[PDB]
């Protein structure tokens, strides 16, 4: 009935209308609170133990303050009370659909359990949505400030996931195609989901960040673009959307890929599905499902969070114990070692299919070295990595639009070579990690020698300590040296 | 093999030594990453999601950056790495004992479940400690690295509980040690500097205390024939102000009303599920919430997953358990009904006797419904400076530049007229478990009758609230 | 005219009105980029560059932030533009008075040069303004834009200084809310302080999380005594008292710092001896002294910190003893600080004149001595400002109540008012502070003042005399 | 005793008595009256920071790198006396900076004086030798255990770099000592200390945000033997940091240090110094009068030459400098000269550019005819510090396995998201005339001028010219 007032390091004081109060007091949405937003990156970055939960009122925050500045720039856009709370709850339920560890469960888990189903976080977000409105009576709510639940719910779910099929879009019209840019962005990628994880992340992780996304709010506009109205930025802020970008590359490097946190992702990912048949999960009509079906219902779906990881640890089922054995490791700090790192060479890719044929690949080579020991494919886990500036291939850039301080409704595009030729000329590649399950000495001196010969055989990037860990290789290759 | 670095957002990158290393990396210490420094805080503070095992790190790192201070500045005091280390190993052990969403275990389930026990964190950590250096074979690694595990294991549970010279961990000539992870002479430790960092941090509030600057003015002097950590005669305001800004944030944030609700109903859910789970401990046997306190294999598994545990249980037993937790998500809380505080030096002594107190005043108002004992919750917050009515920095020992190992006593008309003068009080919170308009209505009126039968402290919205009531207290209006 | 941004590292991105700009954009506030905020401060806190202009920036938008916050959430109170941009250049425009060092100038040098005359920056802020003003050509922008500049003039003024019974005329008792905004006469507590405390703690390097935007988002109107004034909400009442004690202690640790102070003062004491000699070119081509320059604003415009680097760099011979003192300053060979103690111009003498029982080498003076007497209080004199502070509860937001000391905490100050004297030595030989040590601390004893922290170590043949201290 | 002082970047900071003595100088206080950023303080209103600060903050994080690498390595025997001379060196390295900084060395040195090479750095070991003469530190550096030959000579190497064909040009430290060279002022690849401070610095009053990690860094660095010499290596997964350190100075340059108004004021300013030099007289040695182009050739003189110069022109009552002041009195007013536009060049002394658009002929009509005169052009070079080449080709790396041999790590090792050129130009136009008419037919020049050059499409060209900018076929 009256507005609620949340404090977040962040952003500071938040102001919650009462119906964002009524879907954030739900079970589906306070889920959120117990899923950690980077996953294995806690056990890295201590810092790191926000959740996916205080992440989302940020985005929600943020998604209300760039709507509500673009209506009082420009009120001709009639901007409502009602767009506004279902941007608002759009951006508040983006990250609903989250499993335990976040990206681990959409980015490892799911594939690895269910390769034939496709899935993501994004699709997991509409079905909870969908879910929680339900189960909570929150449409008669919804009618009651003014929101009508057909044409809204359509609305924040194409906000989430896109269109569920001119103009594809049902929730609203051409005219109101900017409101469509500003939670999740499918046409570049500029959205307040990034403004609130970069800031909220660095908090935690302890990298620092002066930056505003804030700026960028203040410098929006809308413009036709193509017989639509779409948000453009001020044309000098475009070197600041470059950054966000690299910003977003580094963040990647230095934290989101860490290689021990990556490790632990993996490990996690494989207790999981060792555990996966043993752990039964309560759904709708008290049907039981497994960690890796809890997916096709949402009842189910619910009950899904980090906790799974301390109920495998706990659990006392020999059924459990290989599954257990692992999380056990992983609290000894037992971990896999990192061997090296190297990159596809030229226009080669590696694709996905193929990932697991690359331990027994790097098992096969034969480095002309003596050997204490010898590696079998199982000792290795090869993890590749994919860096983009979040369009594959694409720059992002030469997806948005601007405007300049001259003409502000005249919008305009603008290519690289205007910016810097100091930026990027490709937007994507790929890391490849090598670990080893064997962690003593000799063995690892072992993979060492395996590793630089593989990328050797495979003409991949010479690992920038390949002279120190395998000098005797390092000269077979003439590019190397 | 060597040291790692680990950053931390407060005090960025920390460097820990092997041994320290080998420590953390166990089931007993990594616990602290699933139980919450300020418990039922988070469901306020969204930025709170900190946990007990961060702060650890942090108070670990700070143990180690005043003892090296120390050594630095004063090579005479025979500093070792020995002693390094078993402050550290302190500092990062110090909250090993800690339950489900940390106070409110040992602050509100544990006195309920266990009326008979005096139980603390603090008794948890030492034998949690004692628990995880057997069972990961950490006393072999403790001698490789110069360290007397006999000796050393009394010193460090000695910091963390204190007496077991009433210490034989180490000598008065060493008693400045015992002043560092938790200071039982006066409060002024390094638990204290992290916390206030950390929970600010994540909170969204301002800290007064500097604590790099207190580590670089330490010094240790002689004080009654023992070697004490004193302070520099002009930080004197500084530590006036930590203890400031440590009332401000049990105001702001440990205590606020609807925190300590919820760590309430949690507690409750909790006694009602006590019988109902069972935690496996030391050779399979099962334990309960209440009773893994005894076994510290069962206690190693009590986390705040506990919560979910209940949460997610389709138990028919444990349903009036579960329906609490429900209540919570839903938001659907038990109401704040007001705030008061006895009269002047006057104080309450431990409660259970209180609702009733409530129920038991008339208030001369007409009233739909009548409300019982247990449709009531007292809170009873006790607010102090650490030292019960004790004023903590009279027991403080300070020096002057000119003559800087001459300890000395500063008293607090010294400093500042505008200083506290009483260092404790009470608050009483009263709650209402109906939450109906009418019923909190009602509540309010019984609340604000028995303030003033009581003569307690007026209400800030007694006018509001209880219009009819407040008139007949003269004092009041 | 457009509307620009600033990005403001407090605050972030500014967005600020033409009008505000065209008013900005002056030699009488640019004049503020090159006035210390904390004067003497900077030569203790090296991050303690800022300058007074930045701070007025910050303190006109958290005006606007504020006066715009009430309005959304009130729009009964028909708050207009014209308000909005009335508060706004008020607190743009409320530290135009300041002088060189900011408050060494009105707090110690025109005190010592003018004692006859009653001179404050608030004073200062409105000549300034008025200057600017008419200097400018401002009144008609201000027309262009919907101010009246009769009344609209007279509201600004009065938010700076108070009245020049409702007492005010720019503003009728409806709108009495506006006046406590940007320099609250009631009870200080004002969007002045919220900027300040994160400018000054950022430069400092004092760690500050806390939010004035949580008491802006907090605060409301409401009727108290017929006037409609700024209420907060009943729970912010712990956040006030603090918002005092860091207050204090910003003041203890830094604006107090006594090396700043002595600073200061070294400051103050050659400008006196250059005062003469360094002429002011005013309007009409006039010349001032920079005693005077307060009497004429075009002079006054060109009175800034430049001046200390004018007589530091200096030749004339005239100026020796003024440019001596400031080069003394930066070999940081400085006034002493003897001591402080806790009970203007007859102080130094009376130190002087007790007599220590003690063996002294030599014999000092009163003009060797600098007594500084330091008011630490809540801004209110004697009085506790939260005792002058309306709230309001949830359940009845309209409705303001008031809030005594003991309904919040009894571990609150009993007092709001002290003094810290301390005393300085100018000769600085360690025979000469030696014996200034034993003055200090007699006259201490002499007074009943309290025992210097110290006073054992200092003075240890001076301090058994006193039965009290022991 | 060692004095503490507080940094809003660093905290609290020893300080070696030595130290203080040094900075207790008039020629180091002088510092505190030059702002880092010069102009861009009238942008940046949190930019108020001057030299002084910046500073200690390189003195500072000196120490803390040649510390570290002495604790972590104690058989480099670092010394005291060492730890002591590469903070002072950090101490002293930006005393040769003269009002408004870049703007003094950059802008109004180069007009005022084309035939005398200078640089703030040449400025800085002069300062340095007369701050030591001036103030008999050197008796007091002997008192500490400093030998002034040697350790004078090994200041003024780190702070310039060789004083002189040679494995080793420097005289003050042998080559065992080689790393030290690097901690202050890095020839070799120009990571060191100042840019660190500068970043963390800068961004706090900017309000802005800084990528580099320089904490992290110092913990990671070590020597290793390279080619002979005993140099400072990074652990080999900081390579990505680096490129960032990099990447965050270049965009601190566009967003900040050559913000096209904070340029434009340089440039007002510089003039107004132009106008005023004659007039302005700067008393030196032996009460001998300098002009503010001449004050560098006398350090009494130049030791008095400061921000407040600026402020003496603005406030003279005096009528000589009628022309100068007004111009500053024009800054003050907001009265600036007008930004037309940017480009860039395909390709890459003074005098002829701004002749070169007024040349252009655009096929516009115009209602005003402009003349070079009426034009600034301003030329900006960005880079990797290292003109043309990338810096981290010139690091050295070592590995945990073998900490204590060195690699070297290329770009393909690294990325292939990096750039691929670490140089490029941007062009600046300004226009003196600021009325409507007078901008609009500026802006069609500009335009014309970029398409006859082949130069890059404006941003904005198609809204400034719409009529020039259809005639140019590539801009799409
Ligand atoms: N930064 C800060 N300082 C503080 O002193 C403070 N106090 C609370 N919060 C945070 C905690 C929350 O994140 C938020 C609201 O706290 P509130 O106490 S205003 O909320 P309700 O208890 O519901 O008061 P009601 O029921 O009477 O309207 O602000 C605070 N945040
Ligand atoms: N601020 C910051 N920036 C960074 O780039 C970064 N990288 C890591 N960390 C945090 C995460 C950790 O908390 C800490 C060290 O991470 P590290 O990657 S050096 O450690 P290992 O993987 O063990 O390196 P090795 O095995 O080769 O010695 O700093 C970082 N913290
Ligand atoms: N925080 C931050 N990041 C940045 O990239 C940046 N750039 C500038 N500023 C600061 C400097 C100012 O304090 C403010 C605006 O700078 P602007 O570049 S938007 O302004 P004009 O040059 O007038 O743009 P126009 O004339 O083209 O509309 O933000 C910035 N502030
Ligand atoms: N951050 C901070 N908090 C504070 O409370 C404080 N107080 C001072 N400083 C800063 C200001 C200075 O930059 C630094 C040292 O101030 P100091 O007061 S220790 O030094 P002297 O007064 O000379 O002490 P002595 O009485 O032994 O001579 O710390 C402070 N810095
Ligand atoms: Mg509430
Ligand atoms: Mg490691
Ligand atoms: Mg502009
Ligand atoms: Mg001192
Ligand atoms: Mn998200
Ligand atoms: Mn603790
Ligand atoms: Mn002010
Ligand atoms: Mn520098």
């Amino acid at each position: 009935d009256t507005m609620k007032v949340i404090n977040d390091p962040i952003h500071g004081h938040i102001e919650l209308h009462p119906l964002l109060v009524r879907i954030i007091d739900t079970p589906q949405f306070q889920r959120l609170r117990y899923i950690k937003q980077l996953g294995g990156g806690y056990y890295v970055f201590p810092g790191a133990s926000h959740n996916r939960f205080e992440h989302s009122l940020g985005v929600g925050y943020l998604a209300g303050c760039l709507v509500h500045a673009l209506g009082e720039k420009q009120p001709e856009l009639q901007i409502s009370e009602r767009d506004v709370l279902c941007v608002q709850i759009a951006g508040l339920c983006h990250d609903l659909g989250h499993g335990p560890f976040s990206h681990m469960f959409d980015g490892r888990f799911i594939p690895l359990a269910r390769p034939e189903v496709k899935w993501t976080h994004e699709q997991g977000s509409v079905m909870m949505f969908e879910h929680l409105i339900n189960s909570n009576g929150i449409k008669p709510v919804m009618e009651q400030y003014g929101l009508i639940p057909e044409e809204d719910i359509c609305f924040i779910k194409e906000q989430i996931v896109g269109p569920l099929e001119l103009w594809p879009y049902k929730g609203r019209p051409e005219n109101k195609s900017f409101l469509y840019e500003i939670v999740s962005n499918k046409r570049n990628g500029i959205d307040v989901d990034k403004w609130d994880y970069f800031a909220r992340d660095c908090h935690h992780l302890g990298i620092q960040n002066n930056f505003d996304y804030k700026r960028f709010i203040k410098f929006a506009r809308v413009c036709e673009v193509d017989n639509e109205l779409r948000i453009c930025a001020r044309d000098k802020e475009v070197g600041n959307l470059y950054d966000m970008f690299h910003t977003r590359n580094s963040l990647h490097r230095r934290a989101y890929q860490h290689k021990v946190g990556n490790i632990i992702d993996t490990m996690i990912t494989d207790a999981f599905l060792k555990a996966d048949d043993y752990i039964e999960i309560t759904g709708a009509g008290g049907k039981k499902y497994r960690i890796s079906t809890a997916i096709d219902d949402m009842e189910a779906y619910t009950k899904l969070t980090d906790n799974i990881f301390l109920e495998i640890l706990y659990s006392t089922d020999p059924k459990l114990k290989d599954a257990r054995e692992i999380l056990k490791q992983i609290e000894y700090r037992n971990l896999f070692k990192y061997v090296g790192e190297t990159q596809p060479t030229g226009q080669i890719k590696i694709k996905r299919e193929d990932y697991e044929s690359l331990p027994k690949e790097v098992a096969s080579a034969k480095p002309k070295v003596l050997l204490d020991v010898k590696l079998k494919a199982e000792d290795f886990i090869v993890d590749v990595i994919n860096m983009d500036y979040g369009m594959q291939e694409k720059n992002p850039i030469d997806h948005v639009s601007f405007y300049c301080k001259t003409a502000p409704n005249r919008a305009i595009r603008i290519t690289k070579n205007q910016v810097s030729q100091l930026l990027p000329e490709k937007f994507a590649e790929q890391l490849i990690r090598v670990y080893c399950k064997k962690v003593d000495r000799k063995s690892l001196y072992a993979a060492r020698q395996y590793f630089v010969q593989w990328c050797a055989d495979r003409n991949f990037t010479k690992p920038q300590d390949g002279d120190v860990i395998a000098p005797l290789i390092t000269p077979q290759k003439k590019e190397w040296n």
